[PDB]
């Protein structure tokens, strides 16, 4: 890793970021019933993106979270966990990097803004297509300025070329 590529990363996860607060805008938080805006897309386009982002530079990006939609997207290691912690222990606490022998990850949290619970706000208020496209779903219950998850990239210590 190198200056320019810290912050190359940095700015890809906050483009990501204000593209889903962008594609979520449109929808309300207050409104109960059922809506056909709520069948947009909002939030698989960012794993879509994610992944084009982690290929086009030899990056892992992903997101993660401890109530997640698509299973994908699970904590997987105590680094997640305690990336987790450190920003449910810390409102203030945008993001961060830390170095190990994998090489350089940075984390950015997710919060929930008041359009997202259009489908992670209230279980009984869930789209039609969520429960069965995401059996397992836990992604549900939040409320405003909750930790929904966070973004993990890692810069890995050996690369290709
Ligand atoms: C319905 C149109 C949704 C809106 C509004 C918001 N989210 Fe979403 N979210 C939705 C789906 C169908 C999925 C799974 C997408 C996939 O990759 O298959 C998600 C997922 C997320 C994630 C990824 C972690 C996970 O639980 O899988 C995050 C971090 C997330 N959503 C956050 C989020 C925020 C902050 C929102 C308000 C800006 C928001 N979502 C709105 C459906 C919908
Ligand atoms: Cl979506």
């Amino acid at each position: 890793a190198n200056p320019e590529e810290l912050g190359k990363v940095v700015t890809a996860i906050e483009q990501l970021d204000q593209m889903r607060i962008g594609l979520a805008s449109t929808l309300e938080g207050g409104t109960s019933e059922p809506t056909l805006d709520t069948f947009k897309a909002v939030c698989a386009p960012v794993g879509k993106q994610a992944k084009e982002i982690a290929a086009a530079n030899g990056w892992q990006v992903r997101q993660v979270a401890l109530k997640y939609r698509n299973p994908n997207h699970a904590p997987r290691t105590a680094l997640d966990v305690q990336a987790l912690n450190q920003f449910d222990n810390n409102h203030h606490l945008q993001a961060f990097w830390q170095t190990d022998k994998e090489g350089v990850h940075y984390f950015r949290r997710i919060d929930v803004q008041a359009s997202c619970l259009a489908c992670h706000g209230a279980k009984n208020r869930r789209p039609a297509f969520i429960q069965e496209k995401y059996p397992s779903d836990r992604a549900y219950g939040f409320r405003v300025g909750d930790l929904r998850g966070m973004y993990a990239v890692t810069i890995p210590q050996i690369q290709q070329a």
